[PDB]
């Protein structure tokens, strides 16, 4: 069968502390007053939750309350966990409060307020100089949460939230987020499609915070190529068929060989023969003003097969694409 894998940084961050940090199903919740809080305006409703725009009547604060579905019991807890564990934390969405909804009956987290506006309604049009800034803000995030032992697992252009005008940014919707234990597999059905690495499109599952990388160099690419979505599969099979004809078929064939993974037999059909294609053939008059050999570069480090290869959020920060980034 599939042979082993270890995150190559932070492996051990989980087996040192004590069970109140990783263990979840035990923690108790400290519920807030549910009427410091009136809702304004239903701003989204996900698989999981419905989001509103509220006030925090109590200072007359803008937050944003999310709903929770009931759905699905210890997928509550682990998300409550994880974002107290990260509260505090570079560019992470604060958790203000946790309520009971009086209608669902079911868990309100409060958060701090941000903009209305995620990522994907920004990042189409931002410079050089902004994608490099907003890409180490982002950066600060994910080593941050790498750090405290946690995956995030959703890395996408809606999960970024963007107050363009001042220049911030958090990292939200940590619902699919998951403590990090070596030698543990987890389940594949997580990230979005056009965000999946290659080891959930494969069926590997004994992955790590690499996977957060891979998403975030499908971003990169996309916000450098000006490409929305940058590998557009029609569906998770046809998804690692558009990574294969830009990665190419060999590498793809020595990560499977690599960790003796079955690839499923659906894929001999319709994956084919494909070279490595060089960057340089996604470059166009439209946003040549946007790539640069650092950017390519860098991404090319974080675009790789082999999750164990990929650069890792805190060498991604020392690259040279952000030398030019104000620190
Ligand atoms: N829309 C929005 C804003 C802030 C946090 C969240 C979240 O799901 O964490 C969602």
């Amino acid at each position: 069968g599939p042979v082993p894998s270890r995150a190559r940084v932070y492996t051990d961050v989980n087996t040192h502390r004590p069970s109140e940090y990783w263990d979840y199903e035990s923690h108790v919740v400290e519920w807030g007053n549910q009427d410091d809080y009136q809702l304004v305006r239903k701003l989204g409703r996900g698989k999981y939750s419905e989001v509103f725009e509220a006030i925090n009547i109590t200072n007359n604060e803008k937050v944003v309350v999310k709903i929770l579905k009931p759905v699905a019991a210890a997928k509550i807890k682990r998300e409550i966990k994880i974002l107290e564990n990260l509260r505090g934390g570079p560019n992470i969405i604060t958790l203000a409060d946790i309520v009971k909804d009086p209608v669902s009956r079911t868990p309100a987290l409060v958060f701090e307020h941000v903009n209305n506006t995620d990522f994907k309604q920004l990042y189409q049009t931002l410079t050089d100089y902004d994608i490099r800034f907003y890409m180490y803000e982002i950066l600060k995030a994910l080593d941050y949460c790498h750090s405290m032992g946690i995956m995030h697992r959703d890395v996408k252009p809606h999960n970024v939230m963007i107050d363009h005008e001042h220049r911030k940014l958090r990292l939200i919707d940590w619902g699919l987020a998951e403590f990090y234990h070596p030698g543990q597999e987890y389940n594949v059905r997580v990230a979005s499609r056009y965000f999946k690495g290659p080891e959930l499109l494969v069926d590997y599952q004994m992955y790590d915070y690499s996977l957060d990388m891979w998403s975030l160099g499908c971003m990169l690419a996309s916000m450098i190529f000006r490409k929305e979505p940058f590998f557009h599969g029609h569906d998770n099979y046809d998804q690692l068929v558009r990574i294969a004809k830009v990665l190419g078929t060999e590498d793809l064939y020595d990560y499977i060989d690599k960790y003796n993974i079955e690839l499923d037999p659906r894929f001999n059909d319709i994956l084919g023969r494909h070279s490595r294609k060089r960057w340089e053939r996604f470059v166009h008059s439209e946003n040549q003003h946007l790539v640069s050999p650092e950017a390519l570069d860098f991404l090319d480090k974080l675009l790789r097969y082999d999750h164990q290869s990929r650069l890792t959020a805190r060498e991604a920060m020392e690259h040279p694409y952000f030398y030019t980034v104000v620190k």
